[PDB]
């Protein structure tokens, strides 16, 4: 019964991705997935079936603690990076390699130098970030795995591996983006930011990212609709960066709420009173919701090149009732968010508020692993429903 209104003007090489980087944690963890006939399949071959043609994945350098505890949150380090990106390949699916250049979580409030750079001058910390890169493209590239692209920092909005200055963050940016050029030309650079419904913000960092010299491809963006603004001021913002500086532009991060209860026993990012929700909470309105971002990043024109969905499949290891039973997989497998091993790293956030799944209602599967009808989404675009 899904509905999907055809993207207007959406080109045929518009790139459909989904970052499942908490999938090894989660198959570790005993969860499983199903196709639509509702037989056990492996995840990227459903994604595959689906349209899907690009997977994302986050690099944290060391998300563990000194005995080898995982912080959790999938415990995503150079390893996982790369058994997905085999698997990606093996499925036909281009790869997006996300560097924290940090050992747990990097957003707009948290950008914090991996431990190993923690006392390392401004110009060691540079060549490290810089052979880091260097080394964990080449290990991708031994393995096999088709890179298309590579983000330099996740959601640096107001500072990167432990540095706020926009001069010095700028060095580390050409300094993670000449491993890649020195790895594969045809790799495109992008530099993710967020917030974009902030009056002037992408505006400033893309003028200031040009008077630096930052030698990268795509400005990336994420867009969550419950706290993002419009899609309307989405276009905006990307096609002023797009025109005036003659960048791509494309959406790294989005997501929506399929349905209001919390599945696994932790509590969930969204719904909540205050955020903004302009689609019903339900299969129709998450796939809606997609569809939407996808034409406000078409309507860019040239420049928009594509919409990678979010964890789409950050389903729980059990249900809400066993809260206590999952507590234990989160820990032992880091399937969830984070793990009170992570204290140590980030005391403030995951010190407190550790646990499992946050957006177990925003994935395109169900709480048992069956893709839901929204899934269907990144075909849709293209012709519409029947
Ligand atoms: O569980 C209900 C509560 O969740 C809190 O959110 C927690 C952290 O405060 C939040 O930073 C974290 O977000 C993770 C990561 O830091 C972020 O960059 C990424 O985009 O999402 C991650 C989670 O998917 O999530 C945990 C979850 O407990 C809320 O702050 C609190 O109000 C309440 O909702
Ligand atoms: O990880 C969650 C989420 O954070 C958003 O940014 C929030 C807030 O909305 C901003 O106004 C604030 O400046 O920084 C915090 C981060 O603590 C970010 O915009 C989203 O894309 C997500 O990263
Ligand atoms: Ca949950």
């Amino acid at each position: 019964g899904l509905y999907v209104e055809k993207v207007s003007g959406l080109r045929k090489d518009f790139i459909k991705g989904v970052d499942v980087s908490s999938i090894i944690a989660l198959e570790e963890s005993g969860v499983a997935f199903y196709n639509e006939s509702g037989k056990k399949q492996d995840i990227f071959k459903t994604l595959k079936e689906a349209g899907v043609n690009y997977v994302r994945v986050r690099i944290w350098n060391d998300p563990y603690d000194a005995n080898g505890n995982g912080y959790g949150g999938g415990n995503n380090d150079l390893e996982k990076a790369i058994q997905i990106g085999k698997r990606a390949t093996a499925n036909g699916m281009k790869l997006l390699a996300d560097f924290h250049y940090s050992d747990f979580w990097a957003d707009p409030a948290k950008q914090k130098a991996p431990k190993a750079w923690a006392n390392l001058n401004f110009e060691d910390k540079k060549t490290a970030l810089y052979q880091y890169t260097k080394q964990s493209l080449k290990a991708m590239k031994a393995a096999g795995i088709d890179i298309g692209m590579v983000q330099v920092g996740n959601e640096t909005n107001g500072g990167l591996a432990g540095e706020t200055d926009w001069a010095k963050m700028s060095q580390l940016f050409n300094a993670g983006s000449q491993a890649v050029r020195e790895t594969d030309s045809n790799i495109l650079v992008a530099l993710h930011f967020t917030n974009p419904e902030t009056s002037g913000r992408y505006a400033w960092i893309a003028e200031t990212l040009h008077r630096h010299h930052v030698d990268y491809d795509v400005f990336a963006s994420s867009y969550y609709p419950f706290w993002h603004g419009t899609l309307k001021n989405l276009t905006s913002v990307l096609t002023s960066v797009a025109d005036t500086y003659g960048k791509k532009v494309m959406v790294a991060e989005t997501s929506y709420t399929y349905t209001a209860e919390d599945g696994d026993g932790h509590g969930n990012t969204a719904p909540k009173n205050g955020q903004t929700l302009n689609n019903p909470v339900t299969v129709q309105g998450q796939a809606n919701a997609v569809r939407d971002v996808i034409q406000a990043v078409s309507d860019v024109g040239e420049a928009g090149i594509g919409v990678f969905y979010w964890e789409p499949a950050w389903i729980p290891v059990g249900p809400a009732h066993r809260l206590e039973k999952n507590k234990a997989l989160w820990e032992t497998y880091g399937s969830g968010w984070a793990t009170s091993y992570a204290a140590e790293y980030d005391p403030e956030d995951a010190g407190k508020w550790f646990g499992g799944s946050a957006v177990d209602n925003q994935a395109l599967f169900d709480f048992k692993g069956r893709p839901l009808p929204s899934l269907h989404v990144f075909q849709y675009v293209d012709t519409g429903t029947p």
